[PDB]
């Protein structure tokens, strides 16, 4: 029983209809940056008592914060921008949310209807630009269509395979008066008809059948699981199959468990890629078979019968052709297969201890390793220390680079929606704003940002947003004075020829630049820098215990390399296990 | 006689062909941020001895710096980005360069040809996204086409009406070996055939004819003039017609001259809009009749015969229908009309002293005015002081907002290419990177950035670029703790209801936030803050005399309003001449 602030017979502005339409969808947090074409919307947001606005300092920071809000909770993220330059600053966020299937609803202002197509002031064809980087977009041509389009936007963004949905609203529609009809039926015939049905017992019983016939099975878990945390763990108890995870599926199965193969792929563990290489049954749940995971598709699980479950029928059979396939929710497939395994438990007699022992051998021979040089701080050890002091209960958001991979390898995530990282697009500067959105969605959680000196400075303006909104965002900056991921490839494949990968000052080459502590000091945030490995544990303990935001600059030797590394398009036999830039 | 670093029979990489193709076009400065899909290009840039790379800290700062490089010199600006998130950060810059007709050539990396359309790693359909915000774009499908596409890109970007041209290059093309053929003929049949011809004497002699028949003529000068600085001044000597300028045409005719009406339009002077309102002949040279200038098109020059000269045949007759029109270069039209006026000088007997005196009356009755409150610093006076101490010889780049309009009103630009401001798109954060590009193109010039606290913080990361590259960029920050332009409209049309327009900290409301001095201190840039009007002259003198970069924080009362102001879509009779938020 929703309670409106307006009478059922009282005409109100279109912008007031839009805000009420958001309140009916359960929205309580938006990330809106004001502008000329959206002042009516901002005026209507102040009249709302149930919607809080987090004002960012850059629209790209607003859409990245909406992603973190969605990645860390499951709700859709809502950001609002003005026309022209406000809308074009959302492009990096929209393309990222599509590639990583993040529920997102972006609302942008627009010049009045009678001015579109005239090269007007702050006018850009935002619908034609974003048509290829959104799940769907709309252009509101009448104030009557507002209640229906908003309903379709939150539906398309959260149902099926989630994604971003943009809604462009002209200024004259925000000012027009009307009486909204909240009983509108959605105009999505072809989308709802193609929606996946619950899985058939005919398909599910052949999956359980293929498991008992298999000797070396591996679970290939990805970003589609997330909501299926419990169902997946229950499925592993009954089968005892090792679990390999993608960058997006971290936390779906706890990393501290003994059955965990951790991450597989290009920078995946040797034992996880080994299990896939010498498997006969591959259970690919919620994955899309990225080239970061497979490399050469002909050598990826070459001797394995492949089972693929995905809610998007377009993804099944795109790169790798499976034997058995199931189009639907992985959460329902696991529930249906758990029932088959409990009833016919003694009939199956499932035991893979020989396959697990063969992997435990490789898990002991080729584990994740890092080197300590004197008193310098190895970045991997800094994350292990953060893992200890937070007990693995912290929400981690990262940038893109070496620090990103190390944040995945050397932290054991226990639950999903704990790991926020741009994996598909790989957008730098994603970290700090994503931590802002997660801290708003999870106020009582430990939100720690693991950025690099290059990624951190891109959206460094959002430190003002952190202080103004008083968020307990912890920034664990791994400063290596370089663009690490690009520098690592220069050492291997370009004879260490530096090509604009140094971020410091060449005049004072042995001086840390910039002085990131003064960046936090400008925004009134307490900061500290640690350089010696002995002082590391006390420095991170200070960051966590200090109430409110905190910045910790951790200086690292730039010669470190992320390992292991299967080169681009290579096979498991081409894996690199040792090497650095010294 | 170009000298290559390779033999005519020596195969080289496609990336090396691309760099040599740039050297043949006269490129000597690029703004490239490295990434995975463009490392081959960065490797080839180090091998070049004639091309300098300015590494930014954000790709949006790189494209905005390429605009300032082009706006302040006339050369085309060249920025280079990686695929995926690197390319999508150029969108705000591409849309801006198109709306303001800035010659721009953007090169982006891309996943190899065999991976486009597979949702690959860091893969975005950059050609389909930017098709509507660029003059043209390309997708290189063969290493053979590189010498031709680069030639067509620099041709399309600089000829006719300038604009941005994007070139997407897959990674496998950068690595492929080939022998370039530099004798390729461009494949632009339809574009070159539609190119404008030199103006006919039949058209030009009717223009001179309409001038002698007119009693109240006004010159409507815009961004198309720029290159025609001398020809325009010579044309005014012979006719004696007052010159009104757009935001983009500032400097085309010197603002310190007595015949100058300064800027017209929404925030234009009362006397400039008056001359247009009561004119009988309007000479519109290099303008596009924006709604920021005209408002209601039926009342704009309602009693005037309109002469329009533009190099784009699509712009003539778009909004306002002219009597006489000339499609071609305004520089050639002025040269042809100057010859007509010198020969038939005594035959015409041109004198408009009665019309000029009628305007000099309005110029004295309604001049640009500002109020001084106690010892507070009025922002308009700060720009007047900067105008004095630099003798109007400084290259000025601004953000978007109140400080932008005041930088246009209270500074008398003497030559074109001195005023760098996003007018068409109106993108915030454009200022500081644009000052970087101008300082690289004009090393011995006085480059001063007039930013607002909101616009400055968006691309504040570029201060590291200023220090590392050791550029003498002066930052005149007009901090009013608010988003001024949005706050001004709240006071007039929304009863001063603040809707997320305050940038400071609500906990410490009377504390300047953020402390912008520490932002410069982090990047090792000398900074200072001035608050009292008496200390203002000494503070700006310190900024200019200090070698290298300098930041000056100028605190202003936020209640100031930009005046005059013709409201949106209004006429000259609706002009607002007084008012503020007190
Ligand atoms: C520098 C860098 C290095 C990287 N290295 C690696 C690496 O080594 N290993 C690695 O794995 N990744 C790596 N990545 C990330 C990589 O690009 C992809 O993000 C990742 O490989 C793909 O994740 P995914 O398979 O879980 O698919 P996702 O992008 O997470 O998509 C989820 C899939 O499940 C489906 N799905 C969604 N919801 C449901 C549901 N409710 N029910 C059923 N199905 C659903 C979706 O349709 C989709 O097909 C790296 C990224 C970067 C920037
Ligand atoms: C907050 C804000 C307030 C603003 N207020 C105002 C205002 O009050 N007044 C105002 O004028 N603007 C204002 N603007 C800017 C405005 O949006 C436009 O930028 C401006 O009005 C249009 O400039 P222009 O007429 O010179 O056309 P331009 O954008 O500069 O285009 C140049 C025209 O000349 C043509 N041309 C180009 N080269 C040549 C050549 N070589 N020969 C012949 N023709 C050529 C082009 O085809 C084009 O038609 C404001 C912007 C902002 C952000
Ligand atoms: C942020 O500060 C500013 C500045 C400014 O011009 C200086 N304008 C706006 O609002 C718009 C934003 C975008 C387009 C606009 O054009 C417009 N909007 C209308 O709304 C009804 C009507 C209109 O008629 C010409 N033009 C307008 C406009 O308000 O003019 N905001
Ligand atoms: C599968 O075959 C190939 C071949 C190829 O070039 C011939 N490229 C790609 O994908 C990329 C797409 C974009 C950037 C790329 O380089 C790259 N890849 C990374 O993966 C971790 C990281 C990185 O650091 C910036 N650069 C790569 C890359 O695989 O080299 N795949
Ligand atoms: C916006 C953007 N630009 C460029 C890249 C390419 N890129 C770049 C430039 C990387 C180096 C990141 O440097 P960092 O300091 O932030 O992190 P590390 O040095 O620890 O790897 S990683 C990577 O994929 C990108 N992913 N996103
Ligand atoms: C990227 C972006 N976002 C929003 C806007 C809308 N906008 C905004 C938010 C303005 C206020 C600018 O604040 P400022 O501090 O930088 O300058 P002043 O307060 O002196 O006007 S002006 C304007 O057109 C914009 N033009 N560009
Ligand atoms: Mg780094
Ligand atoms: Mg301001």
């Amino acid at each position: 029983t929703f309670i409106s602030r307006f009478a059922p017979d009282q005409p109100r502005k279109g912008a007031d209809i839009l805000v009420e339409a958001l309140e009916r969808q359960g929205v309580e947090t938006v990330f809106a940056y004001p502008g000329g074409a959206s002042m009516e919307i901002h005026q209507a947001l102040t009249r709302s008592s149930s919607i809080r606005n987090v004002l960012p300092r850059h629209e790209q920071g607003g859409v990245f914060a909406a992603e973190g809000y969605a990645r860390s909770s499951g709700k859709p993220g809502i950001c609002i921008a003005t026309s022209g330059p406000g809308a074009t600053n959302l492009v990096s966020g929209l393309a990222d949310a599509l590639l990583d299937s993040v529920p997102l609803v972006a609302i942008t202002g627009q010049v009045p209807r009678r001015m579109i197509g005239t090269d007007a002031f702050q006018e850009t064809p935002i619908v034609e630009v974003t048509r290829s980087i959104t799940k769907h977009n709309y252009l509101v041509m009448d104030v009557e269509d507002i209640p229906r389009i908003i309903e379709e936007a939150f539906f398309l963004a959260t149902s099926g395979r989630p994604g971003p949905v943009l809604v462009d609203v002209p200024k004259d529609i925000q000012q027009q008066l009307a009486i909204p009809n909240w009983e509108q039926a959605m105009r999505l015939p072809g989308y709802m008809s193609r929606m996946p049905k619950p899985p058939e017992d005919s398909h599910l019983e052949q999956i359980v059948r293929l498991i008992s016939e298999s000797k070396k099975p591996v679970l290939y878990v990805g970003g589609g699981c997330l909501n299926s945390s419990d169902e997946l763990g229950r499925f592993v108890e009954l089968t005892g199959i090792p679990v390999a995870s993608t960058l997006m599926g971290l936390g779906s199965y706890p990393e501290d468990d003994e059955l965990s193969l951790h991450m597989l792929g290009m920078h995946g563990t040797v034992y996880a890629n080994y299990a896939v290489e010498h498997s006969d049954l591959l259970l690919a749940f919620g994955v899309r078979f990225d080239d970061r995971v497979t490399g050469k598709l002909e050598a990826f699980a070459s001797r394995a019968k492949i089972v693929h479950i995905d809610i998007d029928s377009a993804e099944i059979g795109k790169n790798k052709t499976p034997h058995v396939s199931v189009c639907g929710d992985v959460k329902l497939a696991l529930q249906g297969m758990n029932k088959v395994l409990e009833n016919r438990a003694e009939e199956l007699k499932l035991d893979f201890g020989v396959w697990r022992n063969e992997l435990n051998v490789q898990k002991q021979k080729f584990p994740l390793s890092f080197k300590t040089f004197g008193e310098a701080i190895p970045p991997q050890y800094a994350i292990k220390v953060l893992d200890e002091l937070t007990d693995g209960k912290a929400i981690i958001s990262t940038g893109v680079g070496q620090h990103q991979m190390w944040a995945a390898q050397f932290y054991n995530y226990k639950k999903p929606r704990q790991w926020l990282s741009s994996g598909g697009l790989g957008a730098m500067g994603f970290g700090l704003p994503a931590a802002i959105g997660a801290s708003v969605a999870n106020p009582d959680a430990i939100v720690v940002d693991i950025d690099g000196d290059g990624s951190f400075i891109m959206n460094v303006q959002e430190l003002a947003t952190i202080r103004v909104e008083n968020l307990p965002v912890k920034v664990l900056l791994l400063n290596n004075q370089h663009l690490g991921m690009v520098m690592q490839l220069e050492d291997r494949f370009y004879k260490a020829n530096r090509a604009h990968t140094f971020l410091g000052d060449p005049a004072q080459e042995d001086e840390i630049f910039p002085n990131m502590l003064l960046f936090a000091a400008a925004c009134g945030i307490p900061a500290a820098r640690v350089t010696k490995k002995a002082d590391l544990r006390e420095a991170i303990q200070t960051m966590l215990d200090t109430p409110g935001p905190y910045l910790l600059d951790v200086i690292c030797p730039h010669q470190e390399h992320v390992l292991p590394m299967i080169p681009s398009g290579g096979t498991f036999n081409d894996v690199i296990t040792e090497g650095d830039g010294r």
